[PDB]
């Protein structure tokens, strides 16, 4: 996108509002595939809250960007290759932005709480550029996201519960290898709006379940292959204290001549459902994660489309 200039990424919106713009520096893809990240340290100190989302991404080039809340980014450069790292801490996701899949609004009145005593100092950009042609100009980009924040409390904080696994071993040429992760719900109930998938080019479909009573409830499934955006939830979820969250990822040994395991490059695998939620300001917790399987046998009851292809 348009590159700021002597303007800044700062633009007063009211008294209590701004927005932030989370730019490349006039970057320049050499190779294809190429993922950028940078940080941006957030100009106050005290807490505010993250309502909205615009991205600025040049259409001819940016295949997917990913926006995190961190306190500690992997590099103090002025940007730098993601595969060097995102975040020394856990990184928290909030935004996703796929070329193919168009992004989904946050709600009136939820928003991400950052800054202050406990929430993220910085925001880590990564953007992955496909496409290089428009590139030969040798032209830089500024493609990013927008971001506004404000001071005033928001009703309904947004927080993310990551469920992934870490112990998945794929056998090679094996035809099916299920990765089943699930824990239990012990916080105050949250209301699920919106979820993401990941997995690299082994994964055939991926779904995850509110269990209630030992019945199954759909939260999300798809098809890790397609673009990886948030998408909405069919319908509101919530999850309660007592119910547990189990998910799924399906993949193959199909192509691989030797074992993949969880990592982080595409020789490895990854096996993510990112479940975006929302909870009362008073009761908000912005971050749960599971990387478990507390029922295995629970499973026994997953229902089909679980392991059927979308
Ligand atoms: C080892 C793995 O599966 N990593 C995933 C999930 C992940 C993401 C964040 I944000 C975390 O803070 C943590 I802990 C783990 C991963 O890095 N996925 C990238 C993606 O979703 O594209
Ligand atoms: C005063 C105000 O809030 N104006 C905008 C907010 C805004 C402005 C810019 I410049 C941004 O880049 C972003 I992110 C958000 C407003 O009312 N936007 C409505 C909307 O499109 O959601
Ligand atoms: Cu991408
Ligand atoms: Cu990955
Ligand atoms: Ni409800």
């Amino acid at each position: 996108n348009e590159c700021l200039g002597t303007i800044g990424p700062v633009t007063p919106l009211d008294a209590s509002d701004f927005a932030l713009d989370i730019r490349m520096p006039g970057v320049t893809p050499k190779e294809s595939d190429t993922y950028f990240c940078m940080s941006m340290r957030l100009p106050v100190d005290e807490e505010a809250f993250v309502i909205d989302f615009k991205p600025r991404a040049s259409m001819d080039t940016v295949h997917h960007m990913l926006l995190f809340g961190c306190n500690m980014p992997s590099s103090t450069g002025s940007y730098w290759f993601c595969d060097e790292g995102t975040c020394t801490d856990k990184a928290n996701i909030l935004y996703a932005w796929a070329r193919n899949a168009p992004p989904t609004r946050l709600p009136k009145g939820v928003g991400f709480r950052v800054g202050g005593e406990t929430g993220s100092k910085y925001f880590v950009l990564q953007v992955h550029y496909g496409d290089i042609s428009a590139f030969r100009d040798n032209h830089k980009d500024c493609s990013g996201v927008s971001v506004h924040l404000t001071r005033v409390p928001q009703p309904l904080i947004a927080g993310m519960y990551l469920m992934m696994s870490v112990d998945t071993v794929i056998p090679p040429g094996e035809k099916v290898v299920n990765a089943d992760i699930s824990c239990q719900y012990k916080m105050y109930p949250m209301h699920v709006f919106a979820y993401r998938v990941h997995t690299h080019h082994l994964g055939k479909v991926v779904s995850g379940y509110r269990v209630r009573n030992g019945q199954w409830t759909l939260i999300g499934r798809q098809n890790p292959q397609l673009p990886q955006a948030f998408y909405p939830v069919e319908h509101p979820v919530d999850v309660t204290f007592g119910d547990i969250l189990a998910a799924r990822c399906v993949f193959t040994g199909e192509g691989r001549t030797e074992a993949t395991h969880i990592g982080g490059t595409s020789s490895d695998e990854m096996c993510n459902l990112y479940i975006m939620y929302y909870m009362e300001a008073k009761y908000a917790l912005s971050f749960m994660t599971c990387t478990k399987n507390v029922a295995p046998d629970m499973f026994r009851t997953i229902p089909a489309e679980a392991n059927i292809p979308i």
